[PDB]
Formats: C-alpha cells, sequence, structure tokens
C-alpha cells in the first residue's frame, strides 16, 4: 500500500514551506520510467498525532479522486517523515505563474478556469467539499493544463447530507454561509470559485486589497462585490457575480458553472 523509500529520490531544495513542513521535487522509480513527483513531507517534530492525523485524513481524500483536473496521489511514505508524494504540477500556482505572465490572453484564463470547474464538478459529483479553493491552489502542469490541489481542509459528505457543519479561516475566499451557519457544501466551494475567476482574470493580485475579513463581511452584506477586472470579459464577470449569489439556494452548483464556462469557451 505504502511507498518505497529507497525508489524515492528527493531534490535538496524546498518548491514552498509552511506549518506541515515542506514541498519538494522528487523521483519515484516506475517499473522502467522514472516519474516526477511533489513531495508533502510533514515536519512534526514534536510528534503530534494531530499533525500525523492531518496529512493522513489529505491522502484519505486523494486516494478517493481520479479526475485529469485534481492533483493525483501515487501514495504514501513511511520514511524519516512522513511523506505525501504526488504528480508534479510543474509551473506551480496559478495566482503566481499570471503575476509574473501578463501576456497570457483572456482565452487562455477562460480555459484555465473551465478546467478548474471540470475538477470542481466531478468533487461535487463525488460529495467532496474542498473548502479551500483558491489561485492559490490551483496548480500548472503547462501553460494549458491546470489541477486542483490542497485537499487538508476537504471533507467527504455523508451519503444523507448535502453540507458539512464546521468548528472553528480564508474568509475572503468563503461564502456567508459559512461564516454565519458555519455550513460548508458544493455551493460554498462555488462562491470560492467566484472569486478565484476573479484572481485569475485579475492576474493574481490579491482579493477585497488591504481588508479585514470583518470588512469584507460587511461590504458582502451590504450586497457589494468586487467588480470587472481589466480584460475581462462581462460573460465572466456575469457568471463571477452569479457565483457570488448571497442565498445559497439561488446560487448555481458547478454543473451549471462548467455548462456557462464551456458553452462560452467554445461558442465564443
Ligand atoms: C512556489 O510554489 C511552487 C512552485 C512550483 C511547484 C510547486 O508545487 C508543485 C506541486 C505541489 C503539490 C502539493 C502537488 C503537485 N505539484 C509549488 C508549490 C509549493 C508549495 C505548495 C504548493 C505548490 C501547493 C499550494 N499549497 C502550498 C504548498
Ligand atoms: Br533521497
Ligand atoms: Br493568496
Ligand atoms: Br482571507
Amino acid at each position: 500500500v505504502y511507498l518505497d523509500r529507497k525508489l524515492l529520490t528527493l531534490e535538496d531544495k524546498e518548491l514552498g514551506s509552511g506549518n506541515f513542513g515542506t514541498v519538494k521535487k522528487g523521483y519515484y522509480q516506475m517499473k522502467k520510467v522514472v516519474k516526477t513527483v511533489a513531495v508533502k513531507i510533514l515536519k512534526n517534530e514534536a510528534n503530534d498525532p494531530a499533525l500525523k492525523d492531518e496529512l493522513l485524513a489529505e491522502a484519505n481524500v486523494m486516494q478517493q479522486l481520479d479526475n485529469p483536473y485534481i492533483v493525483r496521489m501515487i501514495g504514501i511514505c513511511e520514511a524519516e517523515s512522513w511523506m505525501l508524494v504526488m504528480e508534479m504540477a510543474e509551473l506551480g500556482p496559478l495566482n503566481k505563474y499570471l503575476q509574473q505572465n501578463r501576456h497570457v490572453k483572456d482565452k487562455n484564463i477562460i480555459e484555465l478556469v473551465h478546467q478548474v470547474s471540470m475538477g470542481m464538478k466531478y468533487l461535487e459529483e463525488s460529495n467532496f467539499v474542498h473548502r479551500d479553493l483558491a489561485a492559490r491552489n490551483v496548480l500548472l502542469v503547462t501553460q494549458h493544463y491546470a489541477k486542483i490541489s490542497d485537499f487538508g481542509l476537504s471533507k467527504a459528505l455523508r451519503a444523507d447530507e448535502n453540507y458539512y457543519k464546521a468548528q472553528t479561516w480564508p474568509v475572503k475566499w468563503y461564502a456567508p454561509e459559512c461564516i454565519n451557519y458555519y455550513k460548508f457544501s458544493s455551493k460554498s466551494d462555488v462562491w470560492s470559485f467566484g472569486v478565484l475567476m476573479w484572481e485569475a482574470f485579475s492576474y493574481g493580485q490579491k482579493p477585497y486589497r488591504g481588508m479585514k475579513g470583518s470588512e469584507v463581511t460587511a461590504m458582502l452584506e451590504k450586497g457589494e462585490r468586487m467588480g470587472c477586472p481589466a480584460g475581462c470579459p462581462r460573460e465572466m464577470y456575469d457568471l463571477m457575480n452569479l457565483c457570488w449569489t448571497y442565498d445559497v439556494e439561488n446560487r448555481p452548483g458547478f454543473a451549471a458553472v462548467e455548462l456557462r464556462l464551456r458553452n462560452y469557451y467554445y461558442d465564443v
């Protein structure tokens, strides 16, 4: 079940770092080829079983997903540290990529956000809620191929329920029902997707610039929304506003969102 540490070779440099530990590039020896991998290495210096459980829960979610627009997990490796081994998205986070590549065309942005919506449509069908959907968690394989990453806050909904009730955030990406009722659904992921669209069409600018979480909640309760980014097609801004529908019951699901993007990409 677990991967063989002797078949894994890691680079010295870190791709990124956090409280969890590090993400490093590596190579996993397969039957005859070697596969480039991104390895999330758990820094659990104090042997906290909570942090261990968090990595294992993330791995448990990823093992159940199989879609071209979601980062694939290769396996877990129990070695010097606990390691989650994943396919490599070489070009990195979408927000950083667009910050450094402002020549990327509107049509290319639509292509990438449509791919994200196809991954999310699959997640919604599979009854998983992501709970951390943001441009920073969309990774590029190529300039024309995006994948959803970072399932650490994700929840597998029970067969008889439509939402997850929290006990606790990236408030700028959260729907009002998340803040007011602590309820997370595929519809709250749609709200987040609207913020992600705004980020992408803004070439990786931060949403609600300079504002505190409390100020964002107040703005939204007044019915105010972020504006149309420079160069963003009206039809895409209209879709962003639909994702930011206040009442969860009237907000679209990912089937509707993906269809709108699909039609706009291919028909226009
Ligand atoms: C400047 O950052 C990068 C630059 C290039 C590649 C990167 O990773 C390639 C990757 C990562 C993973 C988890 C799976 C598959 N491929 C990253 C990078 C570094 C840290 C994190 C990520 C991305 C995801 C976002 N969450 C924080 C953790
Ligand atoms: Br090594
Ligand atoms: Br961010
Ligand atoms: Br935030």
